């Protein structure tokens, strides 16, 4: 019963002493190994795979038998690991392999079970559920609708927050809502297992999410709901409707914005351009892009107490029209007009409609891609941001890499190495006359797992915007004088535990100082509550 | 607790109703599959893999989930998925990726645990055991030593037993003895969880492999011990060992002379040269090769009462040296005296060295390939036996397909379709002038699962000779007219539900004709007998 129970199990861990007191020493072959040394077994194992799908077939594998081994496994090699358990590995997982998941644990909902949802819940038998990870399938990118194959998506992010934040795996629950799929090669694949229609309209969606949402708030009342890979025709729209009644956020959106504004803030500090000074042009003029400056200007407010109309007017948008201005004719959508100028002239506007041009007439200090049309910051470009700071801020975070708006590689090699780098994806070191530059990787997962494990402590009332810029201070102050010293914006990311400890302490200070948690058992001073944080996270070692 | 139970789970075959009644409705997709529709989904997730070792890794996760639906695949694709499932890619699973089979049940014996064997076993929480498959990874055929990654080996025989004769996968046993390795890579291989030492003498392999029986005897008293991939230097000595005093059979050995014998007697039908007629060259005189050229003359004195001194006189031995005669000078290894000709002239004997040349004299009707040497049967070889008979029979057993001594095709294009061909491994048909040939292929599962349910029911004290006998006699018997009218030696693989029943109902009543059957519940008389031993099988659909 211990050899099959994935959670208690050790494998050849387990000593000869043991084997012989828990009659299986006939059950393993007769190596007893440590911990470190299985983590060791395992990652040769792994890496015997050339194709990530093929490591992440493996890794399932380990899962399903020895989960402390596995989650050991991810801790030690976790930079290497990332893309094979996540983005990109697990979509195309899910788009064509979707048999990786069954045996995993998945609450399937759909409107064949409406009414019964809350029965569903307490029939998955969980105790103190802490994080529900849920998605539909339609992709916040809007690229290879999963359908009810987004199962994937929510059980590889659910393993996230154990790996990052020492969420019990015994506490996560993935969750699929499956509303149909506009997948085409689905709706006709004889072997699709989901629901076989087209998605369903609005009205019929927000009817299954609302019992969704009332149903895991009264039979998971501990845990924090994560919308994971919803298309922006809904993200944007759940958060406005469930904010403040659930305890709920959306990894895509708010904590994207929440990292990229701590590592922006420590490329400002290393830049010698500081806050009022910076000249940001916005490449790309989404909802997201928009947020993301927006966090950016929140975050330089609460830390640096400027006004933030002035920072506001650090920011030079571009749209796929050009510069957006009060005076170019057009009528702005709602998200355009905050950042619009209103400094520029109609005539000035009608010749500021090229990126170079843009940045030629405005004299950037930084460029921030979220433009998603490929590598739109050219040599000229970033040779002109060169003439109006000593180290150009540029953060090509477009996904994927070739969509990207520059390689860090090509932003080193042009300025010489003065650019400061930040991507959403991995890259390897370059080296420019013997001394060698890294691109700062803004991962999602410096913020949701602390965001997680604070929201599990704290169990407050709802997640206001207060505890996301909370946590995206306290990412930008793990930042150690040593880090900023050798040119990176974040802690590490192999120090994960530690961060998601210092998080999810800063974001209860929060909750506390806000009278929105429930749980009063906490301390209410840091140091403390640091160490109580520590002490509460499950950690992938045998006990 | 019956989802993940893989012997009882049905995943998406459980009915709406069902799932309402055992409260898994949010576990599964919703779409409610047949059990054939499964397989049929099945059967495309394993040819979405290009690479064998990638099907079976599929397979294994099946296998994992869910027990029926894997068995199910098997036997509605046995052709295809025999070549997965065991020889030649199990080795390789073996050999590379021992991790596949670290889940499975698996005893693993070795010298540490001396006098401890019947604990192991009485702690592996067996019911009534009634086939043990163990392997020590020498390997029969002497090519990677596998050390204790031999387990896989004998998992994937126990699973054969319950594909081919329908034993409970509850009541098989795989068994590992680690007895060492000479396997090198291994024995420096930080990640080698086995015994790292060379393999014991002889005297410390039988006192271990004699504790080993004596322990199952005791403690798995309804059980068939089967040897597998045992190496030369002790597969023959084994079963002197044991065959008397335990219930124990060695497929390679005992196996594979009953599947070939039955084969041949039914080319010899379909040539149109009777057996005191057929000359035929033996190409290869290992022990393995002698015994299967026995095992023919034993089935025809059985079936025909011709004497069996006249059937030894028709086979021609030919070792490395040449034609093996009593005349050529050299003292002859005792297995190679009994087929040595009396019939040769020393003068005779000094030009009869080549295989052509041989083949000259002799004038055979026959080519038995067992030499393990490549291609010996040339065009020149088989345009030869053309002239001696109008059926040629050609056996290219040599495994694997590279050490064969002809291909089908060559075989059938030489002979203008006139050559009535088996092999150890599956071929394509070969079509001349619009008329289809398609070559028997001698599958050892023909006859061990069905040796093993007999045994099962009938509980013999031992499996004498006359048991296998028997099996390759009533598997000579099972090839209908209809089959032989389109040229098959044996009755379709597919049908091996149908052909165990018949064999194991066969070998029960020699048992009962022996009196050494310790079952008295068991009818005594074929009709009644067959029905029961069919009703008695397990079968891989839901119940
Ligand atoms: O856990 C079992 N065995 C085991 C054998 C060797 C090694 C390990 S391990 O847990 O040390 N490593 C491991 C396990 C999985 C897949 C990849 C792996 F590397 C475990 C078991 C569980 N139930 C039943 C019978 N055995
Ligand atoms: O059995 C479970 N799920 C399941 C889902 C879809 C489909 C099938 S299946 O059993 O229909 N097919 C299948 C299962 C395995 C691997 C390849 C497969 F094709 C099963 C389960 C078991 N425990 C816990 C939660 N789910």
């Amino acid at each position: 019963a211990i050899l099959t129970d994935r959670y208690i199990n050790r494998g050849t861990a387990f000593t000869m002493e043991e084997r012989q007191k828990l009659h299986i020493l006939g059950r393993l072959p007769p190596v007893v190994e440590t911990l470190e040394e299985q983590v060791a077994r395992v990652y040769g194992q792994v890496k015997k795979y050339e194709k990530p799908i093929n490591r992440y077939q493996h890794l399932v594998s380990v899962h399903s038998t020895n989960t402390t081994l596995y989650y050991a496994t991810i801790l030690a090699h976790l930079e290497e690991m990332l893309p094979i358990i996540y983005t990109p590995t697990v979509g195309e997982a899910c788009m064509e392999y979707s048999h990786l998941f069954f045996r995993e644990r998945g609450v399937y909902f759909n409107r064949l079970y409406k009414g019964q949802f809350r029965n569903i819940m307490r029939d998955a038998g969980y105790q103190k559920v802490e994080v529900v990870v849920i998605t539909d399938g339609s992709r916040i990118l809007g690229l290879g609708d999963l359908g009810s194959n987004g199962i994937g998506i929510s059980i590889g992010k659910c393993s996230l927050y154990v790996a990052g934040a020492g969420i019990d795996p015994r506490l996560i629950v993935p969750v699929i809502l499956d509303v149909g799929t506009n997948n085409e090669r689905y709706l006709q694949d004889k072997d699709y297992l989901g629901m076989r229609e087209k998605r369903l309209g609005d009205e019929e969606f927000y009817e299954l999410l609302d019992e969704f949402m009332e149903a895991a708030s009264a039979e998971w009342p501990n845990a924090v709901i994560q919308f994971e890979d919803f298309s922006n025709n809904h993200c944007f729209d759940i958060m406005e409707r469930y904010q403040k009644k659930y305890r709920c956020f959306n990894d895509d959106i708010q904590g994207t914005g929440a990292v990229i504004a701590a590592g922006f803030l420590n490329a400002i500090k290393l830049s010698g351009v500081s806050p009022l000074q910076q000249r940001i042009v916005v490449f790309g003029a989404g909802s997201a892009a928009v947020g993301v400056a927006n966090n950016i200007a929140a975050l330089a407010a609460r830390m640096y107490k400027f006004p933030v109309q002035d920072l506001v007017k650090t920011f030079y948008l571009v749209d796929t029209k050009g510069l957006v201005t009060t005076t170019r004719g057009d009528q702005l959508a709602a998200h355009k007009k905050l950042l619009a100028r209103t400094d520029v002239s109609a005539e000035d506007s009608a010749k500021l409609r090229t990126l170079e041009e843009i940045v030629r007439f405005v004299k950037p200090t930084t460029l921030l891609g979220l433009g998603g049309v490929g590598p739109a910051f050219t040599e000229e470009i970033v040779k002109m941001v060169m003439q109006n700071t000593e180290r150009p801020i540029i953060f090509p975070l477009s996904n994927p890499t070739s969509k990207a708006e520059v390689t860090p590689e090509n932003a080193y090699k042009w300025t010489n190495g003065a650019a400061i780098v930040a991507s959403g994806s991995p890259f390897p070191p370059t080296t420019i006359g013997g001394k060698t530059f890294k691109p700062s990787q803004g991962n999602n997962l410096y913020v949701f797992p602390g965001v997680g494990l604070g929201c599990a402590l704290a169990q407050p009332t709802h997640i206001p915007e207060e505890l996301l810029l909370t946590a995206s201070e306290s990412l930008n102050l793990l930042t150690t004088e040593g880090d900023l010293r050798e040119g990176r914006l974040y802690p590490p990311l192999e120090d994960i535990h530690n961060i998601s400890a210092n998080v999810a302490t800063d974001v209860i200070l929060e909750a506390q100082r806000m009278k929105i948690d429930n749980n009063k058992k906490l301390p209410r001073t840091r140091d403390e509550l640091l160490a109580f944080v520590k002490k509460a996270m499950w950690k992938p070692v045998y006990s």
